[PDB]
Order: C-alpha cells, then sequence, then structure tokens
C-alpha cells in the first residue's frame, strides 16, 4: 500500500523480490529458464537471473536476458538483448531500471567476437562507428527496443502478471535514451 509500483519496471521489479525464493513469478513464463547466480556481496545469496529459451528468440537475436539486483545500493532490473550486425560482430541493448530515481536508461554497446572469447565495447564513439559501418540508425535501435523490450519481454511480462501497466503505457518513470539524438 504505501510502496505499490509506479511503472511496469517497479511491478516486474517488486512481483520478483517478492516470489524469488518461494516460487519465482518467472517460473509462470514458458519461453524462459530462470537461473540463480551468486551474489557477489553476500556468499550465502543467489540473484535471480532469467534467460530467453532458444525456441523463444527470433532471427539474428543471440540472447535475450533480465538481471535483477536487489542487494546494491544502485538496485536495479537490468532488460538487456543482442542482435548479430556483422560477422563476428553484435548489438547490445542495455536497458536498465534503477530503483532509486525511478528511471530507465537505454545504451547501447558492442562485442566482437574472437573465437572463443567476446570483447567488450561501451565507449560511445566506438559504439557508433560500429553502427554507422553496419547501417544501424537511430530509427533501427528504436525499432529494435520496441520489438524485443516490448512487443516480447513486457507482453511477456503481462502474460503471467495482471498488470497495471502495459508495454504502451509504462506508468510513471523517467526514460533517458543514450541515442535520443544520432
Amino acid at each position: 500500500p504505501m510502496n505499490q509500483p509506479k511503472n511496469i519496471f517497479d511491478e516486474i521489479y517488486q512481483e520478483t523480490e517478492k516470489t524469488y525464493r518461494l516460487n519465482n513469478i518467472f517460473n509462470k513464463l514458458t519461453d524462459v529458464e530462470v537461473h540463480s547466480y551468486q551474489e557477489y556481496s553476500d556468499d550465502s545469496k543467489f540473484y535471480p537471473s532469467i534467460l530467453y529459451k532458444d525456441i523463444a528468440k527470433t532471427g539474428n537475436y543471440t540472447k535475450i536476458a533480465i538481471d535483477f539486483s536487489f542487494l546494491n545500493k544502485n538496485n536495479n532490473i537490468l532488460i538487456y538483448f543482442e542482435k548479430e550486425i556483422g560477422p563476428n560482430v553484435r548489438v547490445r541493448i542495455w536497458n536498465k531500471y534503477t530503483r532509486q530515481d525511478r528511471t530507465l536508461t537505454k545504451s547501447v554497446k558492442i562485442a566482437l567476437e574472437k573465437g572463443d572469447s567476446d570483447k567488450y565495447i561501451e565507449d560511445e564513439t566506438q559504439v557508433r562507428a560500429y553502427l554507422k559501418k553496419y547501417g544501424i540508425t537511430a530509427k533501427d535501435l528504436d525499432a529494435h527496443y520496441e520489438k524485443i523490450v516490448n512487443q516480447k519481454v513486457l507482453k511477456d511480462w503481462c502474460s503471467i502478471y495482471k498488470s497495471k501497466y502495459s508495454p504502451k503505457d509504462y506508468g510513471q518513470v523517467t526514460v533517458k535514451m543514450q541515442w535520443e539524438k544520432w
């Protein structure tokens, strides 16, 4: 009552924190696997991480995941996904909702595949050079975000939880997009 969700990301965060030790709400979503990974700050605890199953991934999308950080000072949900954009190169679109300032920050990174390993690139100038090389515009980034975050991840949430929000009306949330002027 005192701390009801103010937007769809609060709703996901709070219902997952309420259920992840008892019977994770995402057990209800058949397209994903639920994982438990060791918390860095408390050796006695695990955080939940959601990974879309291969059956549930489309076209060039290689990964779709939701990580929950409940224990740290900048606690948050992170929804991210990755798509191949050229030979040995993937774009990663990174959408982090920070609880303490009710802010969703959308950003773009690059992964370079060098055989076994990935090398990760986040510096804005380098990222934009890769995007320009492979012809990815800000409008393309919006379309990828709409397709995966709104039409898949958040639509999936609304299929397992009776949301007070929706993929087209997030609620009260400050949205900051790295590529807004690109």
